[PDB]
Order: structure tokens, then C-alpha cells, then sequence
């Protein structure tokens, strides 16, 4: 049961929700950068080294919500193309990536579920699973990576620490 | 002709030079983000899309100078280990990456040449070329990538544009 109005409404609600969360998480991460500055000055460098990984995860998550927002923007911008026919290859990445990211992020942005669901209804649930587990190969690599909750590289962490150190004028201790 | 004092002196001069350039390039990039905000408001979005790639290159370069600075920090911190014996595997990445990055960056940081040269003198010029063309496989992947002057991904550019748009409160036009 594909409803074209249902899709646009929720695509819109998603943009609004992303905008909000991006702003929130950027604030939360900024206070966390300050908290780490306190550890680095203390310090407390093994604690800074462990905690700064949360900041790396938050920042990636913000960038991921941005990319999603872009994809909602580009879908709404070419919403005529959506319906119909019938999928345009120019919107392939946008549609696939949104179906992919939905299960992961519907924890915070609920409407993202409806967006993926409606996109499925328009292009079949066969297309649905080809995306959700990237078998179709159109889902954005950099976006998936930002949502890949694995371990951050040593140098990225170091880096985060030397930048916080420079910003807040605290001393930095190498590893 | 390895001189241990020559190495530390230049390792130190490099840190000072990196610190300076990082600060400069961050300033230059900030004005460039403002210039693009003007295009986005204009706009002028195909011009913004082309010019914002310079900002992406500058930011990567800054992150690369940071990583280098870290490696100079960690070399100086374990300078006893350097001389001698004789190379410690804990300092392998730091030494290799610095020898690697030197030819690329001695355009701006001249002393980086002497640092690589002295590091070569301590560990042979055979080790020198194993690094300069990453045959040794210890040179840092993320650092090389940041100095890889290739084309930025579509989504990274978009992204840069949507962030500048959000920051400077200008409208954003999708692709």
C-alpha cells in the first residue's frame, strides 16, 4: 500500500528529526570535548583515550544523519520521478541507503521506518532486502562505515586528543 | 653521518612549523567556508560545489600535519630508544611514515627533510626507499590517504556544503 503523500510527509518529518538530533549530538559532543580537556590537563590520559572514542562515535553519527538528510532532500527534490515510473538510477543510492539505514536508526528517528516502508511498497520488498543487506551494491559505503560501530583507529584517537589539547590549550601526552 | 642532536633539533623545528601551518591553514579554510556560504546564498551552487573541494583538501592536509606532529612527539618522547639500538617496532610506524611524508611535504616544512635524512642515516637508505614507496607496509594508511591528492567523493562534498549551509544559515540546494 504505497501512499505518495505518506512518503513525502515522513520524508519531511525525518528531515526535521535529523536536524534536531544533529544539533543535540553536536552540543553533547562539545561538552564531551571540554570534559576530555579536563582529563588531559589532569591527566588522566588513559581515561581521555578511552572516553574520546565516544566523541568519535558521536561525530560519525552526526555526519551519517547529515548524509541521510541529504538523501531525503534529493528524494523530495525529484519527487515527481518517484511516482512514476514505476526507479531512476540517479535516485538509486538515495533510496537504497535510506532503506539500509532505517533498521539501524529507527531507534531515534521513528519516521525513517515509514520512509523505508513506503520506498519498499513502491519498489517491492525484494528490493527491500537487497538494500538492508547491501546485495544491490548501491548503498553508500561512507555512510555504512559511519554507522559501523567498530573500534576507532589508534591514530584517529590521537588526533582527537591532540586537537582537543590544541583547542583548549591543555598539554598533550603521546602514547 | 647520523647526528643524534641534529635529529632532535629538527624534530623540534618540524613540530614548531607544523603547529604554525596547521593554525594558518585552519584560518584560511575558515574564510573559505565563509566565501562558500556567500555562494550558497547567491547561489551559485555549481561554483560552491567546485570550490568546496579546496576546503576538503586543506582540512585533510591539516589532519595530516597533526598526525606528523604526533609522530615527532612520540619519537622525541622515546628518543633514548632511537640511539640505540642500533629500530624498535613500537616506533616503526612513526619513523616509516615520517620518511614517507618528507618528499611530499618538504615544500612547506623544510626541516622534515633533515628528519627523514637523519632517520635514514640511523637505519640505512635501504630502509629509506622501503618507506618512501610503502614496501615496508608500516607507513600509516590514513595519513597517506589524507595526502592522496585525488578527487573527493560526491557525498563528502555534500556534506561539506550542507554543513556550511547549516553553520552560516544559508539555503542548501541538493544535486
Amino acid at each position: 500500500g504505497f501512499k505518495a503523500e505518506r512518503l513525502r510527509v515522513n520524508l519531511r518529518l525525518v528531515i526535521n528529526r535529523l536536524k534536531l538530533l544533529e544539533k543535540k549530538k553536536t552540543e553533547l559532543a562539545q561538552k564531551a570535548r571540554k570534559e576530555i580537556a579536563d582529563y588531559l590537563a589532569a591527566g588522566k590520559d588513559e581515561r581521555a583515550r578511552i572516553r574520546v572514542e565516544h566523541i568519535i562515535r558521536e561525530d560519525y553519527l552526526v555526519e551519517a544523519m547529515e548524509i541521510l538528510e541529504l538523501y531525503c532532500d534529493l528524494l523530495l527534490a525529484r519527487f515527481g520521478l518517484i511516482q512514476s515510473m514505476k526507479l531512476d538510477s540517479g535516485l538509486a543510492e538515495s533510496v537504497s541507503t535510506l532503506i539500509w539505514a532505517a533498521p539501524r536508526l529507527q531507534s531515534e528517528v521513528a519516521e525513517l521506518k515509514i520512509v523505508a516502508d513506503q520506498l519498499c511498497a513502491k519498489y517491492s520488498k525484494e528490493y527491500g532486502k537487497l538494500c538492508r543487506t547491501n546485495q544491490i551494491g548501491t548503498v553508500n559505503d561512507r555512510l555504512m562505515h559511519k554507522l559501523s560501530v567498530e573500534a576507532p583507529p589508534k591514530i584517529l584517537v590521537e588526533r582527537y586528543l591532540i586537537e582537543i589539547a590544541k583547542n583548549y590549550n591543555v598539554p598533550y601526552e603521546p602514547d
